[PDB]
């Protein structure tokens, strides 16, 4: 049942977007700088073409989106640093827009 010779990759389709799970929480009017901190850290992956910081349920954001046109930045990220714990809850899980579950069969 396992396909071992043909190894599947985590990347497929749109691999130019980072999906980041549980980012810096909000303290009163402190999320403002925690917007910028993203771009400051994420510049290491390449050039931030698009960065979208949304909220969650009208509350503290628990995810963001990064789109680059860079060297295969998401590919680098997903392979090297997915789910890296900073402190308390901040653990940036990384993946691409392969959010779909269905497998081609």
């Amino acid at each position: 049942g396992d396909v071992l010779k043909d190894r599947p990759q985590e990347a497929d389709g749109i691999d130019s977007v980072i999906v980041v799970d549980n980012v810096p929480q909000v303290g009163p009017d402190r999320l403002e700088k925690l917007k910028n901190v993203i771009h400051k850290i994420f510049s290491k992956f390449g050039k931030i073409t698009n960065d979208f910081y949304p909220e969650e349920d009208g509350k503290t954001k628990g995810y963001i989106f990064l789109e680059y046109a860079s060297p295969a930045h998401a590919v680098d990220a997903v392979k090297n640093a997915d789910g890296y714990k900073l402190d308390k809850q901040h653990t940036f899980r990384v993946n691409l827009f392969t959010d779909f579950d269905k497998y081609m069969t």
